[PDB]
């Protein structure tokens, strides 16, 4: 899908994970997460169009979902041993990601 | 398979090598293994039951079996070159990671 | 199969991508390309037949193939966008790399 898109799947599936009741949900959620974010890693922002792919912005833009795909796993370990409150403090952590990269290529 | 049988496979087939005739005897026994290694990584162990999967803990832990995994791919290459004995050397040093994971975890 | 194949494809598609017209056909070169760097990777080569697989040379030989592989990837990413002129320039950078492995060890 667009990066628009997979951003979308981010965004909403965060929402997912502050309100949910068990640890199923936010596995699920953290799931769709894992996914999108793999696959904004292959597409091209309209900040970076002009750059060649081995530049040091593509790639800290590449890094920057390497790091959130590893935020994402550390809240899935949580998930799957039902700790679902520490789960979901895990998944607030992924927002200065998020953020970080919006400040640099958003 | 959780930990308990793991180790089991690991140890049983470094058995196998030892007592092994041929290069496929280590072959089969090395992929078993590194099977074994890769299941056994995944799991939580009873010492750190409590530590965040952040933990310098359960990194530690996890990077034991990176450790290995890649020794393990080391005896393989041999064992697939036909050389029994090198392979059969190679296993023997497995040992090591064996017993500094166990000295901190087991 | 073998190195020597494996090279045969290196440089017949590395031509191809030369007298590209399209896109297209860079991409497709490129991904044939790439599938004999990672198959040429688990090759010994006659030079270093003795040699350990952990040696720094066996080592050095697989590290070879991953920096050919990136760069692999760098055109694969520009051929993609449609951009076949730096493609095919991202193309005549990889023989650096080629060259370097054969003065070590062809
Ligand atoms: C879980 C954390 C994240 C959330 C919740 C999130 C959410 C969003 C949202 C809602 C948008 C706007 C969608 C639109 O209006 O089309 C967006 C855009 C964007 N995000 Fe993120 N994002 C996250 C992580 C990241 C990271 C780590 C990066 C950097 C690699 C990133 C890069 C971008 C870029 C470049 C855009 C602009 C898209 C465009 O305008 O074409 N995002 N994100
Ligand atoms: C090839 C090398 C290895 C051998 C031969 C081996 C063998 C064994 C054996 C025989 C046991 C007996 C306990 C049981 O029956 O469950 C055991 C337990 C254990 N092993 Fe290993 N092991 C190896 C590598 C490792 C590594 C590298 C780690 C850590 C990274 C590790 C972590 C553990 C832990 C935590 C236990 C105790 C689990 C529990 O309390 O249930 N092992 N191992
Ligand atoms: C696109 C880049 C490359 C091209 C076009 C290329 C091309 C070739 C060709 C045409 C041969 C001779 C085949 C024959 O025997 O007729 C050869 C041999 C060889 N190349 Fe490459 N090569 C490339 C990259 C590499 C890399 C990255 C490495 C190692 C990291 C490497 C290592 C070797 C070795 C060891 C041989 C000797 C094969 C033998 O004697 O059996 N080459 N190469
Ligand atoms: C250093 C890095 O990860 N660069 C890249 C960064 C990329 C960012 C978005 C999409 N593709 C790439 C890419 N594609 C092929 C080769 C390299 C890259
Ligand atoms: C640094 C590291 O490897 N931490 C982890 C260590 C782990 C140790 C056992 C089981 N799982 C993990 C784990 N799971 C998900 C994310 C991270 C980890
Ligand atoms: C660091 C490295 O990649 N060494 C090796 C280098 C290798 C080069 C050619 C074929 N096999 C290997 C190999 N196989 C098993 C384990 C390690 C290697
Ligand atoms: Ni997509
Ligand atoms: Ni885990
Ligand atoms: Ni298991
Ligand atoms: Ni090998
Ligand atoms: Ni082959
Ligand atoms: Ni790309």
């Amino acid at each position: 899908a667009d990066l628009e898109d997979n951003m979308e799947t981010l965004n909403d599936n965060l929402k997912v994970i502050e309100k949910a009741d068990n640890a199923a949900q936010v596995k699920d959620a953290l799931t769709k997460m894992r996914a999108a974010a793999l696959d904004a890693q292959k597409a091209t922002p309209p900040k970076l169009e002009d750059k060649s792919p081995d530049s040091p912005e593509m790639c800290d833009f590449a890094a920057g979902f390497h790091i959130l795909v590893g935020q994402i796993d550390d809240a899935l370990h949580l998930a799957n041993e039902g700790k679902v409150k520490e789960a979901q403090a895990a998944a607030e952590q992924l927002k200065t990601t998020c953020n970080a990269c919006h400040q640099k290529y958003r």
